[PDB]
DNA sequence: CCCGGAACTTCG
DNA sequence: CGAAGTTCCGG
């Protein structure tokens, strides 16, 4: 309820939620399901290299919403 | 603009 | 070394 640390966790969830389906799924399978890149690539039927960038780019989007928040 | 993937780099 | 993570040349 409005304390900074609380604003930050909500910002993380909210940003994951608004990501493009592929980025959201790739970051979700990695962070919440704890899957390996290999596994995620099978689930998403795509090259693992695409999993690498998708996860990278999903992380970037989360960080661009979080960094403007700390100190 | 929004990323796809593979090369390249770091980490466990 | 194998998995995770970073970068870049496209398309």
């Amino acid at each position: 309820s409005h304390m900074l640390s609380e604003e930050l966790r909500q910002i993380v969830f909210r940003t994951i939620e608004s990501l493009p389906e592929d980025l959201r799924m790739a970051i979700t399978l990695r962070e919440l399901d704890g899957l390996s890149y290999e596994e995620i690539a099978a689930i998403m039927d795509c090259p693992v290299g695409t999993v690498r960038s998708r996860i990278f780019r999903a992380r970037e989007a989360i960080d661009n919403k979080v960094q403007p928040l700390i100190r």
